[PDB]
């Protein structure tokens, strides 16, 4: 499950052009998790009232939401895999307060990988597509190994 540091490389690369405009990469991603699996939605108290993909990109507050978890999933990212500090309050939050299955995180990852290979083909062909998959999918076993020490099935 270890990525080389070339691999971490092309994850870090296209990182660095979701980070031109993270709000914007997040409200895509959120729109996207949205409409592929409504489900989603439902885990979010504050945002579940949403109807439409316009009333999605006209929240303040969603944008806001994106920019958070943006945020600190490249943290994790920018740890190249010593991301067991992240991991701790990450995982209790979502184990515990708000419940959010492995299967969910799966429908995430998805997402943003289907974002990042819309709005970056340059930094973001098969190679890169591959690495970015081995650095979620590394996070997601990482995350769910937590959820079990907590005491959730995931
Ligand atoms: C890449 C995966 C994800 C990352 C890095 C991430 C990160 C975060 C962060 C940093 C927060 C705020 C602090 C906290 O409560 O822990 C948060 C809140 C939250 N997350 Fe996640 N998250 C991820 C995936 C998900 C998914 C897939 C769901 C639901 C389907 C979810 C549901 C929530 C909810 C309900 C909150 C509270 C939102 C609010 O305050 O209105 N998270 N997440």
């Amino acid at each position: 499950m270890v990525l080389s540091e070339g691999e971490w490389q092309l994850v870090l690369h296209v990182w660095a052009k979701v980070e031109a405009d993270v709000a914007g990469h997040g409200q895509d991603i959120y729109i996207r998790l949205f409409k592929s699996h409504p489900e989603t939605l439902e885990k979010f108290d504050r945002f579940k009232h949403l109807k439409t993909e316009a009333e999605m990109k006209a929240s303040e507050d969603l944008k806001k939401q994106g920019v958070r978890v943006l945020t600190a999933l490249g943290a994790i990212l920018k740890k190249k895999g010593h991301h067991e500090a992240e991991l701790k309050p990450l995982a209790q939050s979502h184990a515990t307060k708000h419940k959010i299955p492995i299967k969910y995180l799966e429908f995430i990852s998805e997402a943003i990988i289907h974002v990042l290979h819309s709005r970056h083909p340059g930094n973001f062909g098969a190679d890169a597509q591959g690495a970015m998959n081995k650095a979620l999918e590394l996070f997601r076993k990482d995350i769910a190994a937590k959820y079990k020490e907590l005491g959730y099935q995931g």
